[PDB]
């Protein structure tokens, strides 16, 4: 199952989540990646941020090898970090990106986050007080050096990530725009479920994907170990007992019947299995409800770090 892009490409509606922590080894990423690939997962969402594009890249090349899939049968999304977006950085970015994966074009390239980061070596650039150093550039100088990608073919299409209403608006009504970005990637599960930037991409025919769809990996550098565990929810949890299927199940369905696109990680074999029976029950208009009640303006990453970043999409 796919939506059709503003562009006139397709996007399958569920995605597999690569990022795994430093923390997890490398070779991880490649293991379990084919294993996502041999359930049947197809979209695949990576990022130069993730530093694992050379293991997810092996791991579609290897299951193209065996003949499983073809490459025009996955759909792979890489980002470009933060510390690219001056116009003249972004080809070389995405041209790192494939060299690394060893693909000659991606399904989609992302700008990973409006908070824009000084260039050069780190990837998190940041001052003596934890805050990442920043730098100010119009985004829409970013975009225009997206559009070119698309029109190399290094990118079949290209979008956003942690883009706010204003922030798509501004690239929306930029002079001689050439593309619409086809999505924008941002956080949304019940306890925050962005439903008024829904909305709007509707009205844009922009696709809304869903990150953190099952909660987040709750990763100390970024997320309150005291927020509420999204898949503890009691509602969540009635609504699987309801349907004999998972809290994580539930969540995920809920994204698709709004018309969200959603991502789901998982390193477990099973989980990942399991995931993939999102297309086999439906949420009735009641229970959607009930999900919808959850929502409390609950963003998972929610750190100094970037909480001051002078385009912080959040308010
Ligand atoms: N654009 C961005 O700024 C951005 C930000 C965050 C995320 N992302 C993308 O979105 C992906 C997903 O978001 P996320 O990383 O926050 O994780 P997530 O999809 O919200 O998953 C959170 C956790 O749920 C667990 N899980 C998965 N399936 C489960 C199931 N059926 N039952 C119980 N638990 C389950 C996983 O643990 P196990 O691995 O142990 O199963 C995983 O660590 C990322 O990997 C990345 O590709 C993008």
């Amino acid at each position: 199952q796919c939506v059709k892009l503003n562009d006139g490409h397709f996007m399958p509606v569920l995605g597999f989540g690569t990022y795994a922590p430093p923390e997890v080894p490398r070779s991880k990423a490649l293991e379990v990646t084919k294993l996502a690939i041999e359930a049947g997962f197809r979209h695949i969402d990576s990022a130069h941020l993730y530093n694992n594009e050379e293991q997810v890249g092996l791991a579609i090349r290897s299951k193209i090898a065996d003949g499983s899939v073809k490459r025009e049968d996955i759909f792979y999304t890489s980002k470009l970090w933060s510390t690219f977006h001056r116009p003249e950085l972004v080809r070389p970015a995405l041209e790192n990106s494939l060299k690394k994966a060893q693909l000659d074009y991606v399904d989609l390239y992302l700008i990973h986050s409006p908070m824009s980061l000084k260039p050069g070596e780190e990837l998190s650039p940041t001052d003596e007080n934890g805050k990442v150093i920043f730098d100010i550039v119009d985004l829409c100088t970013t975009w225009e050096a997206m559009e070119k990608c698309k029109d190399a073919g290094l990118a079949k299409s290209i979008g956003v990530s942690n883009f706010n209403r204003r922030q798509l608006e501004m690239i929306l009504n930029k002079p001689g725009l050439k593309y619409k970005p086809v999505c924008n990637q941002v956080e949304c599960h019940p306890y925050f479920n962005r439903s008024k930037l829904l909305d709007f991409c509707k009205s844009k025919d922009i696709v809304l994907v869903a990150y953190s769809a099952l909660g987040s990996q709750r990763d100390k550098r970024w997320v309150d170990p005291n927020s509420p565990v999204l898949l503890e929810d009691p509602v969540l949890c009635a609504l699987a007992k309801k349907h004999k299927r998972t809290p994580a199940l539930i969540a995920l369905r809920y994204q698709l019947q709004r018309g969200v696109v959603v991502l789901a990680k998982s390193y477990n074999e099973q989980r990942i299995r399991q995931n993939v029976q999102v297309f086999e029950f439906q949420l009735t208009a009641e229970d959607m409800k009930a999900i919808d009640g959850l929502d409390r303006n609950l963003h998972y990453f929610n750190s100094d770090s970037f909480a001051s970043h002078p385009n912080y999409p959040y308010s």
